[PDB]
DNA sequence: AAAACTATGCATGCTCTACTGCTTCTGATCTAGTCGACC
């Protein structure tokens, strides 16, 4: 949905952010949740987030984890813990519809194999690793994302 | 009493309108495969 009135995830959360933020661009996830159980349907079997039939009851939701620009501020130049921080100060999340990934501050390695393993306990691919003071670099790989899987 | 004209019933041919069977076109359904984009 590029409008309000019509769309499949727009619709909802059209009135989800603060009455000051007017431009915005955000970057982030889609990916499918189940409301009965209220837990988010792992991708692969039984449904394709790209092409959803409309009559399924699992629904469409987006997890945030980035701001790249807000009333006209480009913040593509600062450091990642002032994106975060502007984040937090963009949408009121509403479970099911928009939410913002959790980021914990670890400084130990023990803390990384404990995020592993709870991880794989909990059934997901793995953990990431984000740099405090890394810069948004389109294109480019590695320079302060990692990614860790058993 | 005999001959000529006319009426009516039946035979014959032709043409036109139902009803059954064969062939071909169209529509609806299923099954198999292809393309888009992502991871």
């Amino acid at each position: 949905g590029a409008s309000p009135t019509e769309g499949s995830l727009t619709p909802f959360i059209h009135n989800a952010f603060k009455a000051d933020i007017q431009i915005c661009i955000l970057d982030g996830e889609m990916m499918a949740y189940n409301p009965n159980t209220q837990t988010f349907m792992q991708k692969g079997t039984k449904f394709d987030i790209k092409r959803m039939v409309e009559d399924s009851d699992l629904q469409t939701c987006y997890c945030v984890f980035d701001v790249l620009m807000v009333n006209n501020k480009k913040l593509g130049h600062e450091t990642l813990r002032k994106r975060y921080e502007i984040l937090s100060s963009i949408f009121t999340p509403i479970p099911g519809r928009i939410e913002i990934v959790q980021k914990t501050q670890a400084h130990t390695k023990n803390e990384v194999i404990d995020a592993l393993n709870e991880a794989i306990d909990k059934r997901e691919e793995g953990i990431m690793v984000k740099q405090p003071l890394s810069i948004y670099k389109p294109d480019k790989r590695g320079e302060g994302w990692l990614k860790i899987k058993p």
